[PDB]
């Protein structure tokens, strides 16, 4: 195993390219299109094949390649879905190409048998029998061992080269008996008259090019043996390119030699010699002592345009050329039958399609895919028993063009996504040359057949879609991921370019939910806005040992982010390590995001069970509120029923407009099309008409489309004493009965626990406590039925009120209601203009 | 000052702009050339495209105050400033030349009317020119009087037009015994059947007749162009525009169907023709009742739908009324165009998109009337009338109008696509798909009219686009472009968060901890070389002021430094924070900066040149920052340059993840260092130097680094020169704590009160290390003096093991009087794929 670059790559691919076209139809295409146009066709195929060779060389030299060849190269340089689609397409294409080569062999054998006396059953049936027998022999030689395959390849290569040498030496020497058939030894007049094209039949330049192109195919057999190769980096590039050079030179030289020696038209009748009657005919045959005037209006069985096997006749010892044709065709068939199962093996090993897994088995020491050999045997056998392959030839040609085109596109994509890790170490390549190769392959496959190209395109698209939806886990970093990163970075830079405006103010939320999966209810509620309308950073502070915490954080970021992706959530999980909530919250609030994608609101889940929890946590909560207010953030406190007349807005306190913007953003969603926002405001009595008119005008200026505005004048009134005593007994644990108890002891138990609610605080904020209690009462009795409630949260200066008192206010305001969403903004958010 | 409202400002203006020359002249032509069915189909196509245009402009207008300026403002606040400027200029020109088109149509009608008379001033074309000149002069004169002055005129003109319609209708429902031979019958079903199908006798085809018909449709935006003087555009513009479109298309279809059953296609005005008996071969509807016409294609025929463009006027009783109606329609359309163009051009001039034009935004008068814009439109119209050949340029102006409509629809589609607050049109009856469809049909129709005109319009719009986007003006109004940029950034960041991170796709994402980037440009340039198009550079900066006032200073700093970075070619994000000291702000940034997978993974620090002069607390904080970065698995990169202003060399002394080689390679992938060849220096004992070289080559063969040559040094472990160690001792002497040569108590107290001092125990423990860096410095000086960039693995020491003063002394000694050395240290995670 581990073949060298001469044997593994150069011999294998050089043999694969040389096939049926070289010794049979090359002369025919030279006849159909003149020497110049035939060489132009050969050079078109050469440029497409050369760009493909350069691209596959660029991909192959970028690090080790495990195996599977073209599939591995493309699937690692490009995404796994393109890799899988191309792997399946190319595997099937090579499997069919095995049948195509074998049926070419079989029809050559049938022709050699027809010119002899014997014939077995019939041309087509004998083709079927010969093809079946030969595919069985090919399967046997392939499963006998890859070393035996290599020996067969090299012996067939020397046979083919001897055949070409026989042809050229025969071309040097003319023979008197070959004159009637059309052979003259390098006559300049023949070259002159054959330089022009003459397409007597329906064939056109595009038709001849499409017929010739299959000759150029098969260059990836060098790369398709990547698994069993000593050093693909140094083997694939030089071997492939030199093989392309050698085969194209041979093709052009042979075509020019045949076109310059054999006449376009001629009949085998020896009685056509023109002797001493030099007449007024300017045809290139007249001046060469043989007048083939009959072929103008009579069918002749010889000449370039009529005879396919003129290459055999022109060369001395024509049985040797027949053996050469057999060697070329069988070698190409064996190369295809070896290339297809290996690429299929790699494709199934990567398990892009879980349906196909049995064919990845590694029977033998070299991991030979014997089941792949059987599958390719069956495909080739079927396509041979069909026995009529010319109908599907454009299909396979378009499969090959698709594979080459996506190799070129993989090079262009990997080079476009400027990233470390794309270091091919093949200097001779370019982004634009590869892109040109890709577009050239697409136009060529369209030229060959306009509907086969569409069929191939739709098949590739279908496989792409199927793999995308059936996304498997893939470790190999493709150029798609690099391009995603580069696009994200470029778009972020461009966003940093544009200045901010109050019209396009996006709510950018920093949700302090610890474990996102813990409380998905308010997570979805915060997702109702900040979905295609703003970003959503689900922060999370980690506590514990410093150095080791990163490991935990890493796995956490791996888990929760995945969870966010698993649900239809558009949010980023941004973890930090901090000693306490305030430190990590400050980390995030200070340096979260980048560019202009910075959070501007701190969405906080309401701290349920604040009574049971340690009071240090509650004071931490209130200090977090204050920190958010100090850094110019908009706090949003959300209270839900986590275990499990539509939307109400309470524009009690004026701010930039966040308390009104959020309800509107909630309305424009599929869950709540029927929004029907009911707006409320605290207006003095005997002014409700004026306040309602003014608020309706303002809400028309900001197009929010309320349902009906209501004005309340009872918001600041003494509430029912039952609720007052409920609030008092709720606070009772956190009271500071300084007046009742002795001054010294009260000071002692106040300084050690500064969160205690001084009676002075209660006497100063009795009005505010009544306000919150009354707001809760009137809201509960009025809007008991509603799907969302929004209100402006109360705010007190840091240290002015105890954390216990502030949390008591928050809890009393939203004691037991439908989902409530208290809001507070900083700067202007909604603009009439 | 003046506020018309939808009753007069919008409805009347667009009503009278849609109606124009063709409403009576060429309508017979289209209904005859194309059957009633095909004529109504063409009317439906024009009506639907104009209807989506009206819906889209209504959606744009209803969104907030539209201020004043017309379609320019609507398309410039809903879309980028450059699209706005381009369409403003193009639509202003199109309306200005439409003034001339309507004036020359009026002149054509007048010259034909007086050619019916024997009077002729000079010549048909000369008389057309003179009539057009007089009409445009008086048109300007009436227009300059005031915006309210036409208010009466328009409406009275309107009733005249409407009364003319009535005249035609009452003419349709009464046949006259004397005028049967001159084309029409008394509303017979035979005429309806005969004229139902199409008959394109001349080269005119379906597309040709559609293009002939379309110019009538245009004119809806003239109501929106009065947005400057209009009470409440938000509510007014939708009602006026939609009702005007509905009523004008209804009247068009009504007149088309009425004419389609009244006048035969071909009719020779010969009274002598008349039949008396039934005959076989007269399938023509003419013979059906009284009068038979024949051979109007083989002889010069006189009347008929497809011959006489004024046949409708003959059908209409009391031809003077319908003639006055034609004059009223064309003049009213001219007024609408000449009032729409100056206002839109004034709005274009106000925003200073094109510095060349500035005088047209004067708006002299209390009504803010652009008199200079009026004069410009007058000059353009006078010239285009003097051309007197408007058929050649008609496709150009039609395509201008169609481009305006198309990009209005696309403005709606773009604003709706960029899901954003502030896009609350409140006009329910619209749809983003409908707007996109309208734009596509506008594009297809402008291509269908004439391909060459469409190409000219497209390239002109693209040229204006490029000019305005290159000459970016001082504009900020949160256009849909900015909203879509934000939405694209967010969506792409989410997608990136979707994908995993691979070694093969590793990137150097640098957090450059250097405040005030302009302070240290050169350093950033070197950081930019290996982070441009390969990673993200976050130019961090901590704010040291008091907390209360720190926010405004931070905002000013961020704005001005982002503007500075964008002014240069720099591709970096300025991320400032506030902290009690440099270390805490660095911790903030290293813990939170960047969202998703776009977060830093290396910390780039400039070398502390003034560590000798500066207070030792800052240097200790510098080293503490080094250690903190190492704690969070960051890779430190210390860069030292000469701030006042042959190949690259690498020193892979210590094996890290692989950054030490990745940075030089990325440097070589740039035009600045494209020619530089990565020489490599490593450490290896003498007896196995060659093997080491071989090994290194193989390593650099696996990672395709493409070096030049490898030099193995085995002397790095040897003692350095005595002079160099003497210099090192002199350097560190001020920070020395001579505990060996002083009493234990004084040395101890100097230690705790001054913890950063270098105790002689550290010196005796790390003599080997100190000699290592001194030797490395001297061999750097002798071996790689002439090198553009030097890369070295910086030393590391455990926290507390070595004094920060001594560590900074090592950093100082490792690089003295050297080219731009670049010390590196990876985070022990492999960054070179190997596969
Ligand atoms: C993707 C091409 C698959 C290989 N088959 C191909 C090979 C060559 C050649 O010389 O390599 C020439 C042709 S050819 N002269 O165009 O017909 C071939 O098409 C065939 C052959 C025989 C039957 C039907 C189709
Ligand atoms: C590691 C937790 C970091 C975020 N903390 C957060 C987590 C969660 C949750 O479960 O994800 C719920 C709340 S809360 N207000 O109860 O809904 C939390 O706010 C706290 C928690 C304790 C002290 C102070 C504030
Ligand atoms: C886009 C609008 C251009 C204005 N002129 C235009 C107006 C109307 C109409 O109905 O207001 C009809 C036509 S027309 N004969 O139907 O194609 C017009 O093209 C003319 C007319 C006469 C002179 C030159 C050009
Ligand atoms: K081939
Ligand atoms: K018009």
């Amino acid at each position: 195993v581990k073949f060298g670059w001469i044997k593994g790559v150069l011999v294998r691919c050089m043999l694969n390219i040389w096939g049926v076209m070289l010794f049979i139809r090359l002369s025919w295409i030279v006849g159909q299109a003149g020497i110049g146009l035939s060489v132009l066709v050969i050079m078109m195929a050469t440029v497409v094949t050369t760009i493909t060779g350069l691209s596959t060389s660029a991909i192959a030299t970028n690090g080790f390649v495990r195996g599977g060849g073209a599939y591995y190269l493309i699937s690692r340089s490009l995404g796994p879905e393109f890799g899988g689609a191309i792997g399946l397409i190319f595997a099937f294409a090579n499997a069919v190409a095995v049948a195509m080569y074998v049926v070419g062999f079989a029809e050559t054998v049938v022709e050699l048998l027809k010119e002899h006396s014997i014939l077995m059953i019939d041309e087509i049936n004998d083709i079927r029998i010969i093809g079946a027998i030969t595919v069985v022999i090919l399967l046997g030689i392939s499963v006998a061992g890859m070393e035996w395959e290599a020996k067969a390849q090299i012996v067939l290569l020397v046979i083919l080269l001897l055949a070409i040498g026989d042809f050229v030496i025969g071309t040097f020497i003319p023979l008197e008996s070959k004159k009637p058939k059309g052979f003259f030894g390098y006559k300049s007049e023949i070259f002159n008259e054959n330089f022009g094209p003459d397409f007597r039949e329906e064939e056109t330049f595009f038709s001849v090019f499409a017929i010739f192109f299959p000759a150029a195919t098969g260059i990836l057999a060098g790369a398709n043996i990547s698994g069993d190769l000593a050093d693909p980096q140094s083997a694939i590039p030089k071997g492939t390119l030199l093989a392309i050079l050698i085969t194209t030179l041979v093709y052009v030289g042979i075509a020019v030699s045949v076109g310059s020696c054999v006449v376009r038209d001629a009949t085998g009748n020896v009685n056509d010699t023109i002797v001493t009657e030099l007449t007024n005919c300017t045809s290139a045959a007249c001046k060469l002592n043989f007048d083939f005037s009959s072929c103008e209006s009579s069918p002749c069985s010889y000449g370039l345009m009529n005879n396919f096997q003129v290459m055999s006749m022109v060369s001395g010892f024509t049985p040797l050329i027949s053996a050469g044709i057999f060697s070329a065709t069988l070698s190409s068939a064996l190369a295809s039958l070896v290339s297809a199962p290996k690429i299929f093996q790699a494709l199934c090993k990567d398990n892009i399609y879980p349906a196909f897994q049995m064919f990845a088995k590694g029977y033998g020491k070299n991991n030979e895919p014997l089941r792949g050999y059987i599958l390719t045997f069956l495909i080739a056998l079927g396509f041979i028993l069909i026995a009529e392959l010319n109908v599907i030839a454009p299909i396979i040609s378009n499969f090959f063009l698709a594979s080459y085109a996506l190799i070129n596109f993989s090079v262009f994509h990997a080079s476009l996504a400027k990233s470390p890790g794309w270091r091919p170490a093949f200097k001779y390549y370019n982004m634009w040359i590869s892109l040109l190769g890709a577009i050239l392959c697409c136009i060529v496959m369209f030229v060959i057949n306009w509907w086969a190209a569409l069929l191939t395109y739709v098949i590739v698209l279908g496989l792409y879609i199927y793999v995308t939806y059936k996304k498997p886990d893939v470790n190999w970093g493709s150029s798609t991921q690099a391009l995603t990163y580069l696009n994200a970075l470029q778009h972020s830079i461009r966003l940093s370019g544009v200045e901010d405006h109050v019209k396009n103010f996006r709510p950018q939320c920093l949700v302090m939910t610890g474990a996102p999966n813990s409380r998905p209810a308010l997570l979805h509620l915060v997702h109702d806005f900040t979905k295609n309308v703003g970003l959503m950073i689900c922060g999370h502070v980690h506590m514990g040992p410093r150095r080791q915490a990163m490991k935990e954080m890493s796995i956490d970021q791996a888990k929760y982010q995945r969870w966010l992706i698993k649900n239809k959530m558009k949010a980023f999980y941004a973890p930090v390590h901090a000693d306490d909530l305030r430190e990590g919250a400050q980390y995030l609030m200070q340096a979260a995001g980048l560019g202009r994608m910075k959070p501007n609101t701190l969405v906080l889940g309401f701290k349920k069970d604040w009574l049971q929890a340690d009071m240090r946590d509650v004071d931490m909560y209130i200090n977090l509120f204050h920190d958010a207010f100090d850094i110019q953030y908009g706090v949003v406190v959300i209270r839900l029923k986590e275990g499990l007349n539509t939307i109400d807005v309470w524009w009690l306190f004026d701010d930039g407009g966040l308390t009104l913007l959020i309800p509107y953003l909630l309305t424009t969603k599929k869950k709540w099309k029927d929004c029907k926002i009911r707006v409320f405001i605290g207006g003095k009595i005997n002014r409700i008409d004026h306040d309602r008119r003014a608020m309706a005008t303002l809400l028309s200026k900001f197009r929010i489309d309320f349902s009906d505005i209501m004005v309340l004048g009872d918001i600041n009134t003494k509430p029912k004493k039952e609720n007052i005593i409920a609030f008092e007994e709720i606070i009772e644990p956190y009271r500071l009965h300084e007046d009742d108890k002795e001054q010294d002891i009260a000071d002692k138990m106040k300084e050690d626990e500064p969160w205690r609610i001084t009676d002075n605080e209660l006497e100063l904020y009795k009005t505010k406590t009544y306000r919150q209690i009354r707001l809760n009462e009137l809201l509960k009795e009025h809007s008991s039925t509603a799907n969302i409630i929004v209100m402006s949260l109360p705010v007190a200066r840091k240290g002015a009120v105890s954390s216990a008192l502030y949390m008591a206010w928050l809890e009393a305001l939203s004691k037991d209601l439908p989902p409530i969403l208290l809001v507070r903004g900083n700067h202007q958010s909604v603009l009439t203009f």
